[PDB]
Parts: C-alpha cells; structure tokens; sequence
C-alpha cells in the first residue's frame, strides 16, 4: 500500500513510520514545509503508525534527537516515538479489510488528516489547536500536549487493568478532536476501508 505523507505545516517535520518492532519503508524522512514523501507499506501490516517529529537534529549517520516523537534518536525509525505524538494508526488486510484511526492516547504534537486516496471509506482528522489549548498540567516543556498517562502514570489514565473511564484530561482531547481516540477505552473512531486501500497523511491540513 502507498501512503503519501504531506507536510502542509509552515515548519519542517520529520515523518516517521513504524510497526513498533520494525520500520515501515525507510522509517523516517525530513519533510520541509510543502514536501510530500510516498512510502510503501507491506500488505498485512498490523499495528502500523505514522507520526510527525518536530525540532530534530541528526548527524550524517542519521543519529540525533527530536523534541517530539523521537524514536531512539534515529532519523530512520524502527520503533515508536516518544510522546507527545499525534498518531495515524492502521492495520491493513485484516480479514479482507483495512482499519484506520487517529489517536491522541500518546498525546498530540502536530495536527493531522488521515484519509484514503482510493474508494470506499472516509478519512479522519484531528486538526484543532490542541497544543495552544492544552491544559497547563499536560503541556510538554519539550513541546506538544502530553496525554495524562504519560504525565501521571496511573492505572486510570493508562487503562492498565482494562476498566478505565473517561477523565477530565481525555475529555479535553475528545472535545477538541471528536474523531480521534482520547483514551484506551474510548468509543472507537476506527474507519473500515476496503482491503489494500491507499492513503494520504497530511500534517497541518487546515489553516
């Protein structure tokens, strides 16, 4: 499957793509404002994620740091990124269908649209100004709006036992972005697409 990753933000981002134990395609790349990078993701990929990283520095070997979304200091991510990270999440070719969502469970750094470029389903978007509106206790000094699990490390926020409810913090993310997951047991906002759809992830889709 192809995923065109487009940076419509006014700032550079370093796109990242991983399934947690491996890179997807090259795993990461710089995208200056306006650039587009198309990756290929193997059919059947389960638990894939794409995200933006901000304010990164890499040396000539691809090693460095980002303030949001760092994946073990690599340009080419093999592993998921450090919160806060708005997440485009997908599982492809799962019993004949693809499944996509956006999640704020690991916080928010950059606004996002995640849409099919092929027939048969709708996109999802979280493009509100969550960083600007972030509750004071969730603001990341490093940049972005942390989720409450990251900040407070409680069973309730992290849904450790599987029985957690919404919270004042999850409700903030849900108010700003109804169409993204705000906590682990949120009412799902997953979209079912035809198996082997192709997609576009756009950072800063609006404004």
């Amino acid at each position: 499957a192809t995923f065109e990753i487009v940076n419509r933000c006014s700032y550079t981002v370093w796109a990242a793509a991983s399934k947690g134990d491996a890179a997807l395609d090259a795993g990461g790349r710089q995208l200056n404002s306006g650039e587009s990078w198309t990756i290929n993701v193997e059919p059947g990929t389960n638990g894939g994620k794409i995200w933006a990283r901000t304010d990164c520095y890499f040396d000539d070997s691809g090693s460095g740091i980002c303030k949001t979304g760092d994946c073990g200091g690599l340009l080419r991510c093999k592993r998921f990124g450090r919160p806060p990270t708005t997440l485009a999440e997908f599982s492809l070719n799962q019993y004949g269908k693809d499944y996509i969502d956006i999640s704020n469970i690991k916080g928010f750094n950059v606004p996002m649209d995640f849409s099919p470029t092929t027939r048969g389903c709708r996109g999802v978007r979280c493009a509100a100004d969550i960083v600007g509106q972030c509750p004071a206790k969730l603001k990341a000094p490093g940049g972005g709006c942390n989720d409450a699990c990251t900040v407070f490390q409680t069973s309730e926020y992290c849904c450790t036992t599987g029985k957690c409810g919404p919270t004042e913090y999850s409700r903030f993310f849900k108010r700003l972005c109804p169409d993204a997951f705000s906590y682990v047991l949120d009412k799902p906002t997953t979209v079912t697409c035809p198996g082997s759809s192709n997609y576009r992830v756009t950072f800063c889709p609006t404004a």
